[PDB]
DNA sequence: CATCG
DNA sequence: GCTAC
DNA sequence: CGATGCGTAGC
């Protein structure tokens, strides 16, 4: 029995002050992968490196207050790559992988290009780079999760005002399209839209009016697993009780020793 | 990027 | 206040 | 529709 859960906390530090370290336990997760640590390896406590005992890896950006990922784990991995391998986006604290034997859990957290111009185009060039290595790490020929803030909602029933959203990142064809190939031509399994045709299951709000009231959403977060371990997958669902960050975790179950 | 006009 | 969101 | 504005965490 294993649970993975998938976070953009928006500041680990606003998150642990919103009640997201008491989460961690309470959860029963046996996995967690968080994205957005606003915060260097000197910014981080001791309770945000080792939560509740549990192991720690963690890439931070070369900025103050910045990005970064984590992957924390009740058990020890046997292996651990920091950064993807290319400076360019490294420099900005955007992956981490941790190997457990036969399993493979990767906190990912792909550039938002919402804010400017070169945002949108280092978005572009990052799912370049990427989708090589979606590849290869499909063809390793073992079980992987590749959790975080994917940063691209796949079809209309991903968010709530999809009409007028087809000219913002985050919704543009070819971020829908790229998506779509990972999935068809690569083979990965979104795991919520597998496991539940129908749901929205929107993770994101926007800060604007009244959006999270109005369940005015999008579902950016993904869980993207491998077919065999994708088949094993049980149960899934956002956490929406507490609300640690402007993101919602999404956990996923899976039938799995 | 939800919302207005 | 400023920045990236 | 296309044009207005705009909350947050952390420097």
């Amino acid at each position: 029995m294993l649970k993975i859960i998938s976070a953009n906390v928006n500041g680990i530090r606003s998150a642990y002050k919103k009640g997201f370290y008491e989460y961690i336990a309470a959860s029963g997760a046996d996995i967690v992968c968080v994205q957005e640590l606003k915060a260097q390896e000197a910014d981080l406590s001791a309770d945000m490196k080792n939560p509740h005992g549990m192991h720690g890896h963690w890439h931070c950006a070369e900025k103050r207050g910045y990005s970064g990922v984590a992957v924390y784990s009740k058990r020890k991995p046997d292996n651990v790559q920091i950064g993807m391998g290319i400076e360019e986006f490294d420099r900005e604290g955007r992956f981490v992988r941790c190997d457990f034997g036969r399993l493979s859990v990767i906190s990912l957290y792909l550039p938002s290009g919402s804010s400017a111009e070169e945002r949108q185009q280092v978005k572009y060039r990052f799912l370049d780079a990427f989708y090589p290595m979606l590849e290869a790490m499909k063809n390793e020929g073992r079980d992987i999760v590749v959790c975080g803030d994917w940063n691209i909602a796949h079809q209309n029933i991903d968010l709530k005002n999809w009409k007028g959203n087809q000219k913002n990142s985050g919704f543009l064809p070819e971020e829908r399209e790229w998506i779509g190939k990972v999935i068809h031509k690569l083979g990965w399994t979104d795991m919520w839209r597998t496991l539940y045709p129908d749901v929205p299951g929107y993770t994101w709000w926007s800060n604007r009016g009244q959006a999270y009231a109005k369940d005015v959403g999008w579902r950016i977060d993904y869980q993207m697993v491998t077919p065999e371990l994708a088949a094993k997958a049980v149960s899934a669902h956002v956490y929406k009780d507490e609300k640690f960050s402007d993101h919602a975790p999404l956990v996923v179950e899976y039938d799995y020793a």
